[PDB]
């Protein structure tokens, strides 16, 4: 299921209208507020199409023992790979740090105080930009977008030398806690399907004798 | 059945050719009005679909106990995830918040009192627009696409939290009331099909008895 | 059947050319023709394709008693669902009242008597409108698509809250109406099939003692 | 069958080069052309593609009773939708009535007398109209456009109200010739194809005799 | 086969560059000759694609009675149809006739004789037209197109009437003919089926003897 | 596999760049180069994906009577069909012929020597030529175009013709030769089938016995 | 798998939107990044999406032989084919190179020293470089092209000599080490199958004890 | 799955993007590179992908008779293929050659020495050419183009007169050596298949024995 909700996001990625208010304050809050909030949407997402939520929320409310420790700790694991996805494309882009740290870049050396903040706010994304003075057009959006990428790139290689240290080590894969999670995952749908069945078979009987009055 | 709603609502919106009236007052009574009345079309919507529906009417009519109540409430959770996808696009769009506040934004400090809520009015989707005076253009458009995209996401969030909040916690998840309504929902249709195969068959003998006279 | 017909009609007026004949007088004619009478052709068509509609006919011809109200109260509500589809999309679309109610609109406050109806009756889908004088081009359209759609959303409101009335309340749901209704068509078409059946059989007797003559 | 039919013929009318001898005299006789020959092929074609005809005209030849008229009055109203379509569409479509009543419409009030008749006569399709004089070009264009829409609509109106109260009421219904003329036409093709049958194993018998000499 | 014969025939039609030699003498003898080879190029692969065709060739070289007759003149009506497809398409799109009967079209009345003769027959599909005198372009080529497309609809309704009073009427339809083919053409089919198989048969029991000495 | 062989070499016609070398002599062994080449190259692949051809060989190297000359005249046929359908395309194009006879049209009469050869030979293809002098551009283009086609009519309907006085008349058909040729080519390919099948049987025995000392 | 890992490593190439930071030092530090990371990523997430890699650790990780080597040596060779085709794609693209060593090309010869460095520096992909001075645009492009199109294909033969040579030679392909990986890799899948059949039957066991007590 | 090949050939020369380093001594390196180092890669990938290289490698490695040679000259026959199509196609196109003897060609009588060279090397697929001096523009690539064209289609009836050639003669083709081929063949893989079989069975009954001690 997390393969179709990978995609689904990169395809919401691609149909969502950026677009930055050229303010001098709230850029901070606009940008970082487009990388972080639809990570966290979808992260609570991964918990509520799973199923075994109630199961574990059930069990945690009364106050095995570290079996329930090991399917919250997979759980996690297993949702926490749509924000991974949604934050690489949106960095790999390059529109969210352009839009946020647009007020901040060094004119002076690389490439009124307040009005100078102004005009540097107004850089991204417009053509209402004043233009030539202390810095050009395209050369604050390649730097800013040079630095975005490479932001990008370090972090999915931070997400990915994760999941690959992960999927070989230590943490909560002893066999017998393992076994003991595939059992109890087996039991509840089991148990859940011949409910089904019996009771199917019991409302077939009882409809049987109500139907033929008539 | 669902997931063909959100997907209908979603290319729906997609179908609706949006347009503000320029006016200085039928503002806001067309954004509101598209952004609140869709919503209730597809919330009642919800409810005709449904099969169900018809049980708990006729036996809500007559004045289990508690089994009526679990499926009225978690029939309405079912039918209430359209409204939600309706609100959260159109208000990622943005048109229906610019077209709504856009005779109010702050022109003084941001970016004849009667003339100037006239103007300010046909601001939005519009090349009819005064121009230069007291704003840009594409300025306080910009202005007011953020603020409803920040809605948005602050708005899905929210549906989303209490989503998660719903299907882990307390609201009506006795075991008890589960299982009545799970048989008395395949009594229901047990009973139809098998009264519709003993009506078939008794139909099959008396029409064998009346098409032979020729 | 009733879900290829509502796309069928959604298609077909994807498909037609509309115009309006810029004339005085002639648009109130066409306007409300194009918004009325396919509808009827297309509730008289839900008619046509149904098959009850024979043995009904057949049924009132000569002077149950309730089950024919039943069946008819029934095939009615199942015709009547393209007709609001059309009317819906026209109204969503607007071109119908631009059309229709051009003519009317009050010039004076809002946005020779005689040429004055001339003028703004060649205002809708023309580029043949004399201009400024006592209105704009957008603005007179503008506002009759911002009341269509109003008009448009409260129809299908209207609609939808009938429907959700209808499927759940007293006009006639008696569940013995409703048996002999369902006993009666389940009887109709096994007869017919039957009677093939065995008009088939005796027919091949009949040709295979024709055929061997040679 | 006719379902193809009529798809087949409107995707030919979305394939016909219409174009307008943009003369006095021969525009009435080939707007007309074009609106009635084509149906009274397609009509035809109605009769050549049905297999009962051979039959019919067998029976017909030599000089039961009522159930051959049945049969015809059966299969003419089959064949009669095909130019129906065609008729519906292309007066919704509107060249037809442009080109055929276009040297008559009343330039004096509504919108050489030869010479007259000769430029009313280019008006329609075409870049070499005269243009201001009596009649615009845009004008006398939608006129005459919407008046074969209008036609067009009154006729599909009517072509429905006679297919509705034809599949109602009383022209040879009744159940005796009915269910004759079923008998006959089950019987044909069980003799058909049994006779098919029985041919090819005797043909069967034969070569198997005749093969086996090498 | 015939249908894709008649499609196929259209696609070629559609993928042939017509273009015309515009001089005075060899119009007559390319538009006649696109309009009448390909449709004997049909008629004659008509005759190449069928089966039967070797067989009714081989009893006619030796010097039963009329079913071959039968058999023949019911091959030529099956095969007539693509030429007349052809015929009809290449007769509605105007082009052929606009190339043929260019250098004939009665300029004097209707719309050095020798240079008159060399630019009439410039006048169709190309943009070296003199241009002005004694015809215009457009008019030239809608007279043309208009009585190649009268001549095509009159072209077609021929046809379809001549194989409508086929396929109801005597050329050779007496049962015993049609019996005796259907019985001979079942026969072929058999024989060299039942021959593949025994022939398959011994083969594989030689080729069982032969390989197993290694 | 004829028919994949016949749409392969027109698609990839459709994938060949002509292109002329606007030269006074090379055109002549340029256009026929494209003409022919193509055509020897197809009608010997059709003996290379051929399976029949090794036997036929190994058959001829060695010094029944007539069957193999039947299996012959019989491959040569099947094989010939390609390059007919590359001729016909390359002819009904034009481009091979106005490339090759372009240094010869009349110039004198129908529409320094040396530079008069060099020009027509620029004339096809081109941009670059000179112009107004002896002739025009689009001229010369449609008047060879017009014999390129006539060309390929003819030829189509002469290969057409031989096609179908093939496939009717004595070029070896007699029934005796006809039948050795199927058995022989039945008995190949279940020999090699069977082979194949008795040797796969020894080989899993064989294999079993030596893997299981493992 | 790894062919879905290559074109998913080459679409996603597809859709990477490259640019440079036209700077004078950054540059060798970001052509080399997008030539160098992408590989590493690619290269661990080869070993992340594979099975094997948890028991080869888990057998690693306490202090038969050299099966174990092999199974390492063969995971590895299977994961490096994901990196050999993006570096070869992103060589064959070339703008890695042309952005990498832009401000290196020997300018004196083949085609204040800080500000020559600048320019060169802005030499890729800008419509901001300063132009004819020392070099042209499009020699600069074309030259660093060819020498990253060359690396490339000399790259590509040496990836696939060592492939070659590789699944031929000596690297751990005695039979015996290859039997006993063989072997283990089916027993570790048959197992978890196995226990999975065992543990459901269990499973279901008690679950029909259990629920039956309603 | 040399078919496959050959399509990913042609399809990847249609991702290749061509362009000339416009220098006069690197050009005959360059369009050579490209025409002759891709078939050499292809030509050992036809190795990498086969499965049989292994046991030829294997046998030959240790110091039948003739079979091996047989199956070694197939395996170079089978590879040999793609090598072929690619050279045939990038010699069609005619970007190689124009790109490689482009400084040679007559600039004398067909169409400083070292600014000769320097101008004619940089004619092809440039818009940088000095223009009119010596040649024109079109006039180089077409000439170049018609002899890469020609080298192309001698080069493809070529090789397909070898390859006619080689499917018909003597070189190994004796029965017995094809047959012990065949035979070989088969048998390794009928090996590979049961062992997996036998080592999957004594597997499951290994892990049965290991599972139940819980």
């Amino acid at each position: 299921i997390c393969g179709i909700m990978a995609l689904a996001s990169a395809q919401l990625y691609s149909a969502f209208d950026f677009n930055c208010p050229c303010l001098p304050r709230y850029n901070l809050a606009y940008g970082l507020g487009v990388l972080l909030v639809p990570p966290l949407i979808l992260f609570l997402l991964g918990f509520v199409l799973n199923n075994n939520v109630s199961m574990l929320a059930e069990e945690w409310r009364r106050p095995d023992a570290a079996v329930l420790r090991y399917m919250f700790c997979s759980m996690v694991q297993r949702a926490m790979i749509a924000p991974a996805v949604w934050v690489s494309v949106t960095l790999l882009d390059g529109k969210c740090i352009t839009c946020a740290f647009c007020t901040s870049l060094p004119v002076e050396a690389l490439g009124p105080q307040g009005e100078v903040k102004r005009v540097l706010a107004r850089i991204p994304c417009k053509e209402i930009y004043d233009g030539q003075e202390l810095i050009a057009n395209e050369v604050a959006v390649r730097y800013l977008r040079c630095i975005s990428q490479a932001l990008g790139w370090c972090f999915v290689l931070l997400m990915t030398t994760l999941a690959f240290l992960v999927r070989s080590l230590r943490p909560c894969f002893t066999q017998a806690v393992f076994l003991k999670s595939r059992y109890w995952s087996h039991y509840i749908d089991i148990e859940r399907k011949l409910f089904d069945e019996t009771c199917a078979e019991h409302a077939k009987s009882f409809a049987k004798v109500c139907i033929q009055q008539f």
